[PDB]
């Protein structure tokens, strides 16, 4: 049969006032086809599995379709594990994690392969490797074992446990090495502060390199840094001159203008609540019945009873394609980001330059220059 | 005053275990009020919403604390569940750096003395063997004094490394003529990767292997003993001390005559944790119930979740009586500092070396390690 007019979205967010939640309520307004996404937000600590799990139980027997939202570690197991239960999905463009089951839906690509080659490119054979650990471990693993594999020698360190000798600590035996090669793992609203604090720690006559092994590249300090003359090679995600993003920076700036620049993760809000979108047009017009229950139908039972049209949600939800401010935007059977762009960026000599992209099949390609 | 019986919580992965009848002897060695009274139930503790739904179930039928096991996906919601709503969860599993006073962990932490063991063996290059599915807290912990050590470590995931990927990285090394390895894998997993990888060992070279968990006296002592392998580990049960073997005496002697018992040759350090998790919660309810602080809570569905959540009042008092408690157990003296945490407490370094298995000396948060 039908559905309603109205589908209720879930929201799981750390605030209400963040450049996300714009980027949200700006993308929720350019709809025009129906059914209409109605959200309702809850402000929530995504770091509390307890009080997340209260508002994702309270979210479904209230009937909403779908939640899209934030995790934190701590909470990524517990809603990676109700989604799977309950068959309810949830949508998320935070830091991908590994082990999720398909109810997840991940906006943000995966990077540890496009950091593997981007190293192997360079021909670094040896390096240090910087890490905080709140935003998973999995890209740690997977240069361990490319590292174990290859014969390459990383030196890790966990920023959190080392105060400022550590770093020092690094060139007891660094002499005779005129270029050295750092990897820096961490948040972005942090990245800022641990580059600032990393090239503090430089010393004198030796060439330093950096690759920034997250997202977050564009959303730093730019000036300081290129006018610094540093070396530093990241990954940009939106290319804002392309066709459809221009496009897409023309309506938002109209809309700011009576009532800058975008981070990775408001352009991921933004897709993602077009990827919701897309699937809920596609079973409206596909004529797939779905009803649910504003019934309070309670969370937690032995064994959970999974909603019964969920899976047909989730196939709707993983089966979308389109051209997004993130290009194009794509979900394997495991709800991970596939067939997407990478714009691989070097900033160099007081200039940041597009140095080529990668991509899951190509892998990277050098760019003309 | 005190209610006569006292509800604790289960939380079982399975029906049957040595575990699981450590738990039940050690409850019939009480004789001191209130009766503590098992309600556990088997679930699956890998699984965030299962856990869930029983955490919940039991907190809203009274429970004054839960004993359970928990895994590497479910450690943060249940450290989250204690913390919101102040009931203790007393444990044995794989101990973390990220608790809450509402979380005891009857497991001693291990990290700190692996390291030191491998200073006294002076390693300064090694391979590190880790298991996943388990956690990466120990991993991080080595890394890092690597960094500050000028260590190399190779570290290899047993889970995606194939058996000429572990041979890869030896079969090119050349100078010493000493491969040291450090095994970090899940307890069950020891006998036989270990067994994997002795087999796996090019035919003309030496070797040390040190074990980053507990679980070495449970494995095959005798393949290794008898190869001439070098192994160290770590030993939390003495069954020859004063207090073990009488306790082991007790627990031998009724599965004697027992007609339908089995579970009993030599405990795995899970089952002799599990009994002392149970004097544990002895000694801190018969303490509180000789001082007169009362308790008590109402069977109450709906109970569980809430925005903000509602703590139990006397929660804190609980958690307080269960951090205090101290005194010899089966895995020697059990006290608890005030995160949660297993302190004042002394591990053994054995070692395997010819037909030898060795004590080689003792660690403690003081003195590190010192040689015998
Ligand atoms: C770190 O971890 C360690 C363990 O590794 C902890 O050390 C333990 O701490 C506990 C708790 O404090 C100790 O138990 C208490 O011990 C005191 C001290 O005296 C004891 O030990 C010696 C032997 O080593 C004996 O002298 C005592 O035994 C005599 O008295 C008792 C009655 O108290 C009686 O049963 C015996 O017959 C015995 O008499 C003989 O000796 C006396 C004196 O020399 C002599 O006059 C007589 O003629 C006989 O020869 C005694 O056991 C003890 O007083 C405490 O008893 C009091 O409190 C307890 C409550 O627990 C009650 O049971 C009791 O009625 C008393 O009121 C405790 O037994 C434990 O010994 C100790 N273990 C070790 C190995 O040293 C540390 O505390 C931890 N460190 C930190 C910082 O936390
Ligand atoms: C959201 O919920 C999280 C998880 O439940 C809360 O985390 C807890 O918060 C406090 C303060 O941030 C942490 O304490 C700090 O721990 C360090 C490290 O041991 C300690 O040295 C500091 O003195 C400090 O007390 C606590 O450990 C942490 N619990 C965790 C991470 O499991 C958090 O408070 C909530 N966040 C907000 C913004 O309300
Ligand atoms: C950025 O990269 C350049 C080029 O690799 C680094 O320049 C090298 O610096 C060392 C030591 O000062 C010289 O001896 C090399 O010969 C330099 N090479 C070239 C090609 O210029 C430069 O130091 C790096 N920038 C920073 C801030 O570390
Ligand atoms: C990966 O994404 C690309 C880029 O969007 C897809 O290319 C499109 O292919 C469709 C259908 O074949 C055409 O209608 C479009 O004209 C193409 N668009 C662009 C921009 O090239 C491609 O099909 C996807 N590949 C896979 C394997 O799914
Ligand atoms: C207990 O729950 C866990 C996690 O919720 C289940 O784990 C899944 O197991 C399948 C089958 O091996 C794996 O392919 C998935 O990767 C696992 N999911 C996660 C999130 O890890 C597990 O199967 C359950 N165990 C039992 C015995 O039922
Ligand atoms: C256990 O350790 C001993 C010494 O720590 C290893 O002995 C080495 O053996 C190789 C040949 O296998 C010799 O070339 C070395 O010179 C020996 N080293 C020393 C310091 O004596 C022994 O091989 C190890 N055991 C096993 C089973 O590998
Ligand atoms: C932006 O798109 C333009 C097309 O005008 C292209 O030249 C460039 O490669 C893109 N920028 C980045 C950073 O990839």
């Amino acid at each position: 049969g039908a559905m309603p007019n109205n589908i209720q979205i879930g929201g799981l967010f750390p605030n209400q006032q963040s450049q996300e939640h714009a980027a949200f309520r700006f993308a929720l307004s350019q709809l025009t086809e129906p059914p209409k996404l109605l959200p309702q937000i809850d402000i929530v600590n995504i770091s509390d599995s307890f009080e997340m799990t209260y508002r994702f139980c309270s979210q479904f027997s209230k009937g909403v379709y779908a939640i899209f939202g934030f995790y934190e570690r701590r909470t990524v197991n517990m809603l990676t594990s109700f989604c799977g239960a309950l068959h309810v999905c949830f949508i998320t463009p935070s830091f991908p994690v590994d082990t999720s089951n398909q109810f997840v839906l991940q906006l943000r690509p995966e990077l540890q392969e496009a950091l593997i080659s981007i190293i192997d490119h360079y021909k670094w054979q040896t390096f240090v490797y910087i890490y905080d650990a709140d935003r998973g471990l999995s890209v740690l693993q997977r240069v361990l074992d490319t590292a174990a594999e290859k014969n390459w020698q990383v030196t890790a360190v966990n920023i959190l446990t080392t105060t400022e000798e550590g770093y020092r600590m690094l060139f007891q035996d660094l002499e005779k090495k005129k270029e050295r090669l750092v990897v820096v793992d961490c948040e972005s609203e942090r990245l800022n502060a641990i580059l600032g604090q990393i090239v503090k720690l430089e010393k004198n006559g030796i060439g330093y390199h950096y690759i920034l092994a997250n997202l977050g590249f564009m959303d730093i300090d730019l000036n300081k840094f290129k006018e610094s003359g540093a070396n530093v090679t990241g990954f940009q995600l939106v290319n804002y001159t392309d066709t459809i993003p221009a496009r897409i920076m023309q309506q938002w700036r109209t809309s700011d203008s009576r009532d800058k620049r975008p981070k990775y993760t408001s352009a991921l809000t933004y897709d993602g609540v077009k990827v919701m979108a897309e699937a809920f047009q596609s079973l409206r017009r596909q004529r797939i019945d779905i009803s649910r229950r504003g019934n309070a139908g309670d969370c937690l039972a032995n064994p959970a009873v999974p909603w019964g049209q969920g899976i047909d949600i989730q196939r709707a939800l993983q089966q979308v394609r389109f051209e997004g401010l993130t290009g194009n935007v794509q979900f394997n059977e495991k709800g991970r980001r596939t067939n997407y762009t990478l714009h691989v960026i070097e900033m160099k000599h007081d200039g940041i330059r597009k140095i080529g992209y990668w991509n899951e099949d190509d892998k990277f390609v050098p760019a003309a220059l």
